[PDB]
């Protein structure tokens, strides 16, 4: 039935996330995944068409998680800057604390792809917030959010393989945007939100 | 001796990208390539271990073929701010008008590291200058240089699905700490013709 394989593939989902969050999203098969979620191993295609389909859902699920938390917190500041800036540090930390998310941004060249469908849509929206109120400078909002998130992985895969790390890199978003270059470092460096 | 084979490698790659450059970067495989450069399909393997690593030698070909275009040119500039702007357009402009440039940006994903390995010294080499003059504000140099061919590379897969490259390059110049209001014209100068 068509129910059965809507549960295999969330089973599969939580199983694989399960894991790679305990080894690393390289050091688990296919084979270990279809265990934990009860099933036989070579029935795994049976739901997904490949491993890079099931990698980016579990990549989906960590990116929306952080999503809805970010519009709990963030949104709730009166600068269209400090969202933004917020919501970028946030992403910077989580990665280079996240097993998982590290993950994501070295093994996963999709990963532009999946960040743009999770949280495209909120940097976006965060992004034309602050160009309505004259806090921010852009000509094209699709091109600022998909350079935002090409800036972004480049930003983690250099921080992974070596600190206000995050601090900087907003405030070189920030600027991106049309802040003035001094007040840009300021904004990244104010007193950051709990997330959890 | 081994001397055959950097022959061997040197004509695969010249059999790759003239293959690549006419029917596509995604059309062409290593039946085609070898018989470019005279051998059998088969002994592909005995100089390259895949056809990425082939990939990516003729993407630093191409790339490299730019860089020292523009080393010669625009960094005659005096302006900082217009070398930097310039030289992004020159490879916008590649990007969307070349065939075998379009298939670098969606259809490998080892873009960013040939782009940062062949360019990235170059433009790192623009960016400080430009930071020396005070043209720029910018606190990490590296950082700077990873994130705008990271940029580059989001920026030209989406226009491959009037002026893109004037657009892209301003924002690139707002990253550097240019002026909003003036970037857009440092932006759209003329531009010189690199070759
Ligand atoms: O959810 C997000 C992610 C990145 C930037 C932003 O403003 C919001
Ligand atoms: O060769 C290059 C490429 C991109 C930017 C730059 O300043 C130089």
């Amino acid at each position: 039935r068509a129910q059965k394989r809507e549960q295999t593939r969330a089973r599969l989902i939580t199983s694989a996330r399960t894991l790679m969050a305990e080894r690393g999203v390289d050091n688990v098969g296919i084979a270990e995944i279809t265990e934990g979620a009860n099933i036989g191993t070579g029935t795994f295609y049976n739901y997904f068409p490949d491993r890079e389909q099931l990698l980016q859902a579990v990549a989906e699920d960590a990116f929306e998680s952080v999503g809805i938390a970010l519009d709990q917190v963030l949104t709730k500041l009166d600068d269209p800057a400090e969202v933004f800036a917020g919501s970028l540090r946030h992403l910077v930390r989580h990665s280079l604390e996240d097993r998982i998310w590290g993950g994501f941004f070295i093994q996963m060249g999709a990963a532009h792809p999946v960040l743009m469908r999770i949280l495209g849509p909120r940097a976006r929206r965060d992004l034309l917030h602050g160009l309505e109120t004259g806090r921010f400078t852009i000509e094209d909002l699709d091109l600022a959010t998909t350079c935002t998130f090409g800036s972004l992985i480049a930003a983690i895969q250099m921080a992974l393989s070596a600190d206000d790390k995050d601090q900087i890199f907003a405030a070189a978003m920030l600027r991106m945007v049309g802040v003035q270059a001094a007040e840009a470092r300021e904004i990244a460096s104010r007193p950051l939100p709990e997330i959890s």
